[PDB]
């Protein structure tokens, strides 16, 4: 199948952190971060897929270090895994000084056709070491995400029964 | 000291406005995550009786598309209490006001950490369920928690690698 | 056909963000009114089992200042059911998560009208209280309703005069 | 006491109604209207008072005619009554063609000093007929607002008892 | 066919809040520009008697910092009428309610084009001044118009050239 | 002291949604301008190594309508370095993910000034280009700078004159 580099659809974001972006302890609101993460990931996935996409799941968001008033942020997003119709997008959130990693997130997107049906996406390959790390560690993440979906179906059925 | 899941359980009924949705009239994943985080944090704060921070979004499963004009019900509760951490589960339902029936649109799990005035992790009360759904989430929590703990290991591996 | 006040009762737990407050860190009256209207409409829709429109905001009493960082609980319910109209009462409380205690920050009464698919006023179910607070608002509704009806007269006088 | 004309602090607003401002039946959201109303009223009150102000209450908002996608709106706000430290602001919302009155609102504001204590405001006088209508009909509205406050205190006490 | 400059004059009043400012309490240029575009568009729309689009924004100089708590009045009117295009002049004033002071902080010029339902440029009424200030803007418009028209060519050229 | 133009280059990616457009699916100029100002400021801040303020925005020509669903890439870099001031050039491109097409829709120039903690203008590093496109902007900057500097005088004059 047609292949793309991870760099090819890679997206960047630069953002300032203002007092209105943080709580009274000067820590940036998680919701704002989450909104930015999803936004940049969706564009990256659309670029890789060459089609419209939908967020299937947020696999994880880890908040490693507090982001503070006055900090400058750089977001880096890229496709780290390509299934048949699905993509894993990895998003790094760094505090710009040289850069410190403030947060790490993985999301899964599904490409859709004009009919709204899942559509095939190109494969992806890394070119430099970091890209290779994310590419190499993805299959394990994917398998875990799949196991979690399996368990989730049990909960959904229980919750559907709870309503009747 | 222990609290019931009901003591800190939180609800939110919300309309989905155009500012919340994309060009396909589907609610932003980022916005949903921000709303989820917002209500979950309040639940965690109520349970801990102290300030909290979002440690992670463990997962968000986007089950059914949420559309402009939909009515949503968010339900959040503490399903697990560690030493300093809490798992909050958030159910996001699409309310059918005409038929008094609701569809589960999304399911999310998050981890919060309670802090003292000095800003260091602080002990939280234990938690216990009382009704069936509470018991379902409470009973299935240990397996999720083990996964979260497993993820932390990998995040640390990636951080360690990225420091290059 | 009659419904209990509990059947359509709605809740909202919300954090107050900087985007919601002025330079004195006080929440906008307009924003509070928008949130009030939003939750009240959902309650009215649930009760009517049909689409609704806001006929009027009968009053909003701003009792205690709401500040950036506050946690709010909104509670909305139908306190009166006319032929096509409903009175919805909304309580806005400031939650003290530390002490599990809340202060009443604002009180509001609104009138909604149910509509059919053709867009004309439509009959709504009757309403009855079950617990003490519900009974309080239900019992005091007739006096408020007479005031609202009295106001309509004056609004019509003013409209009639303004047509000049 | 020092006196100001109603025209002296009068404020205007012109706004377009876009599809994103209206629901699926092309009717403008009440919350947006309410937000604009409070915003313009607060500025009018500040201008009249020559000081910071707070919204004491929203005395009423009547939605007389549906506002639709593509409509052009004009807001007119002015002080129609001046107590000792308080002001009534009347806000007219018109659909611009010659103009049709879509909504009518009355709010009460309280002027505060730098210490945050209620402060005396100038008196107000009308100059043209419409201003005179609003000025002339105010005392009755004020008295009704006062009677309503009296009743509200009973509810607040009941709700405060309900919590213990 | 001719209209006065005052006939289509539009207003917007808004105060500057902390969420609108940087770390030192200075208003964002983008917020100001968004507001300018909004009010100018309404004026142009009213004068044209049809939908409009922004063809261009002339430069804007920020001479003095606009600060948290400042109250701004935006005033817009048509200063020139071409065939299908209009120059809109927007005055941005700081209202100092405390001292009854009204200072002009910034001046902005924009060009709007009237369009028909087919989306094609449409003839507009002409415009005429009535007082000295209106006449000043009216008199100085032609030079600005000829310069921006030349500038459009320069812009097209630069874009075409860079696409290489 | 010198920095490359690429060294402080900043990015922002955002798609155009219905809430961002007028009745005919065309993007608001104000939204574009807000985005431009945001990304330019971050670039200037990074290059300066200090806080910055927008001194001015050169004119912007809207040559082609930006439409609902378009994906925009904002790219900002410093094209000129004065003593305390910088010219920031912002390219706005429409990414067409479907066809792997990247077209330059608009170009914008802004002037930023670096300030010290006292709020006084501060010396900035110089800037140098490395590739042809950077060099083009670098080469054409002085003319733009001298013209805007003259224009500031004109702006001050006009404001001083109108205050009469
Ligand atoms: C309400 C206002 C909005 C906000 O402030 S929240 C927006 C999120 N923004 C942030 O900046 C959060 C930054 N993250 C941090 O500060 C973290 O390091 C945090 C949560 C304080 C933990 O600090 P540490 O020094 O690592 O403490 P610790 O290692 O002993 O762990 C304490 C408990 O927290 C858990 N934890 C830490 N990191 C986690 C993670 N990524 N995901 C899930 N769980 C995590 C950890 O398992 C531990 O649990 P327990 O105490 O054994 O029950
Ligand atoms: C959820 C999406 C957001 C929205 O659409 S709501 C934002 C508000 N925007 C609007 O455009 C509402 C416009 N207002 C209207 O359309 C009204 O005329 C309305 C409510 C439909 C009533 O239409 P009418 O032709 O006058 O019908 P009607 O005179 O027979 O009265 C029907 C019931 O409604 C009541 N009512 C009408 N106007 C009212 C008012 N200002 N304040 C309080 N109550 C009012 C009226 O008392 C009557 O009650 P009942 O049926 O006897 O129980
Ligand atoms: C995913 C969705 C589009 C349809 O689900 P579906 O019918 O089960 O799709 P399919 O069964 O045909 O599976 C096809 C792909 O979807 C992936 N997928 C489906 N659900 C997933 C989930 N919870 N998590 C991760 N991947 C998922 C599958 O892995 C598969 O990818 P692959 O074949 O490349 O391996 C829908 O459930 C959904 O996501 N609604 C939410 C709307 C939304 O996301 N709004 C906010 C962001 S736009
Ligand atoms: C009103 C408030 C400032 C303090 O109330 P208070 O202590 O009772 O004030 P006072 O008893 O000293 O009364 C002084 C004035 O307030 C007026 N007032 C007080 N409560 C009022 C109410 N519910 N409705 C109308 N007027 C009221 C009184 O009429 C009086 O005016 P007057 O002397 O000119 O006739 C406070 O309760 C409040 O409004 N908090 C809400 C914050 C807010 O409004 N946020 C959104 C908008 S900024």
């Amino acid at each position: 199948r047609p292949m793309k580099s991870m760099s090819e659809s890679k997206c960047y974001k630069n953002r300032q952190v203002f007092p209105q972006d943080t709580n009274h302890h000067h820590t940036m609101f998680g919701g704002t971060l989450m909104a930015n993460i999803d936004e940049i990931a969706a564009i990256t996935a659309m670029k890789h897929a060459g089609a419209q996409v939908v967020t299937a799941s947020t696999d994880s968001v880890d908040f490693l270090k507090p982001i503070k008033t006055g900090d400058i942020l750089q977001y880096v997003a890229m496709v780290s895994y390509a299934g048949t119709s699905s993509m894993e997008v990895v998003v790094q959130i760094r505090i710009d000084d040289k850069h410190d990693l403030a947060a790490l997130s993985y999301l899964t997107f599904v490409a859709l056709d004009d009919e709204g049906k899942p559509k095939h996406v190109p494969g992806v390959y890394p070119e430099d070491d970091v890209e290779k790390w994310f590419y190499d560690t993805a299959p394990q993440r994917v398998e875990r995400r799949k196991a979690r979906r399996i368990e989730s179906k049990q909960t959904i059925e229980y919750l559907a029964q709870a309503q009747h």
